[PDB]
């Protein structure tokens, strides 16, 4: 289904950007499902 999907939902680019920076290591996502998706 998704790859780099978080569990946190969407809604600021900073809440999304801790996590998907810790996680991927980059803060490069979007907000897909109401869920972030960060991308490679």
């Amino acid at each position: 289904w998704c790859s780099t999907c978080l569990d946190l939902a969407c809604g600021a680019s900073r809440e999304c950007y801790d996590p998907c920076f810790k996680a991927f290591g980059r803060a490069h996502g979007k907000c897909m499902n109401n869920k972030c998706r960060c991308y490679t």
